[PDB]
């Protein structure tokens, strides 16, 4: 089926606010047959309730194996993950990490998160000018930070995460996102082998024992998928949570004063910021396992298929005043984290790391604001995530 909108031709505009042209579209249907500025070919579902639907409906697969579309050598290395699976898989995949992300679990990481945190704040207040690029200096360290010591990456590995995540966002070429793929795949297999036999007490050496216990539980495949997932999954992600969030703050002062006011409404405006300029745009691929008609549009089966949380998220009829940024406004049912048996297991560390974010730059930084107009902004192209190159902020 031919695209009825070529994303990428629409330009940096779209990237910059695609919710105008998600929401004409909703006016016409739910779905819509679309080109990403990648050149990829999918359907885009859009409105809240068909949204929240798709997410959990069991029809939508998301196992490659029911994609008339194939997995690239590269892509097929690092597919065998909960997140690319259906039950029973999926089921057993996640039932091995599932404990390790509790809000109780996470909770015991506070104090080294929160270390982490005043030290990347504290050395961009090292500033002599009082000028810094919250990406560079806070939103891009931290969350690669505390996962790579959850996991037991070894610090000298991390700086490679930086530019691979460049190329999996923010190309230069279709072909460049595979070789970082196969390059990152490459260095996981590496890691992994060195864990083997050590002793070793983070996760992966633990993940790695439980596939030598039992190869049925965690296959040599399945190990280096969750591997995979466990990084990509919750660092693109919290690191545009972050710089969003905190764009969106400080370019709302009434917000901002309203959160100075009262701390306490600090959990309430981090779920607006997930509601308001979630990084996810939209979900991971899903693909019908058998035809399926949304509001007379049918999608064939094998299709793939991407659920636009933005747009659900600007649904009038679920969130009044949409385009209104609102600290205290009624988050619940928000589809930031998805929705179903593929809810992210990692949403207690997110929010933990986000609300300790937060409240460290409000109550360190003197006069907090952006130190450029938005128009100067640069978003990222990717159908998938919303996010900054910069964020150049300043204070007192
Ligand atoms: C602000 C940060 C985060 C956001 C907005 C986010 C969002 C999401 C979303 C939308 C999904 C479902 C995607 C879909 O259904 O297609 C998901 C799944 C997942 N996320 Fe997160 N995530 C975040 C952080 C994390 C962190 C910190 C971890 C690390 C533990 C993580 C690990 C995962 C995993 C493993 C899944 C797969 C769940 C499953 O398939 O059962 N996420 N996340
Ligand atoms: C928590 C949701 C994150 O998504 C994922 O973890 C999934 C499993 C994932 O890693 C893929 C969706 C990647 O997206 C793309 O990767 C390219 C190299 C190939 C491309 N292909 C389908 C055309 C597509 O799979 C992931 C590396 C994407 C980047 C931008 C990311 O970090 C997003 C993460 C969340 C959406």
């Amino acid at each position: 089926s031919p695209p009825v909108l070529d994303l990428g031709a629409l330009g940096q505009d779209f990237a910059a606010d695609p919710y105008p042209t998600y929401a004409r579209l909703r006016a016409e249907g739910p779905a819509h047959r679309v080109r990403t500025p990648e050149g990829d070919e999918v359907w885009l579902v859009v409105g809240y309730d068909r949204a929240r639907a798709v997410l959990a409906d069991p029809r939508f697969s998301k196992d490659w194996r029911n994609s008339t579309t194939p997995l690239t050598e590269a892509e097929a290395a690092l597919n065998h993950n909960m997140l690319e699976s259906d039950p029973p898989r999926h089921t057993r995949l996640r039932k091995l990490v599932a404990r390790e992300f509790t809000m109780r679990r996470v909770e015991l990481l506070r104090p080294r998160v929160q270390e982490i945190v005043d030290g990347l704040v504290d050395a961009m207040l090292a500033a002599p000018d009082g000028r810094a690029d919250l990406m560079e200096s806070l939103a891009w360290p931290l969350p690669i930070t505390v996962i790579s010591e959850l996991l037991g990456v070894p610090e000298p590995d991390r700086a490679a995460f930086r530019v691979w995540t460049d190329a999996f966002v923010f190309p230069d070429d279709p072909a460049q996102a595979q070789t970082a793929m196969a390059e990152m795949s490459g260095y996981l297999s590496r890691l992994i082998d060195s864990k083997r036999g050590q002793d070793g007490e983070d996760l992966l050496s633990a993940l790695v024992r439980t596939s030598d216990e039992d190869g049925s539980r965690l296959t040599s495949e399945e190990l280096l998928g969750m591997a995979h997932i466990l990084l990509v999954a919750g660092h693109e992600t919290t690191v545009n949570l972050i710089a969003n969030g905190m764009y969106a703050l400080l370019s709302h002062p009434d917000q901002l004063a309203a959160l100075r006011a009262d701390m306490t409404l600090l959990d309430g405006a981090v779920e607006e910021m997930l509601r308001y300029e979630g990084p996810v745009e939209s979900a991971t691929y899903r693909f019908p396992v058998e035809p399926v008609d949304l509001d007379g549009t049918v999608i064939p089966a094998g299709d793939t298929v991407l659920v636009v949380l933005a747009d659900a998220h600007r649904t009038p009829e679920r969130f009044p005043d949409p385009h209104r940024f609102d600290i205290r406004r009624d988050t619940a049912g928000h589809l930031a984290f998805g929705h179903g048996i593929h809810f992210c297991i990692g949403a207690p560390l997110a929010r933990l790391e986000a609300r300790i974010a937060v409240r460290a730059l409000l109550e360190r930084c003197p006069d907090l604001a952006l130190d450029v107009s938005p128009g100067e902004l640069v978003w990222y192209p990717n159908p998938m995530i919303r996010g900054l190159k910069a964020l150049p902020i300043r204070w007192r």
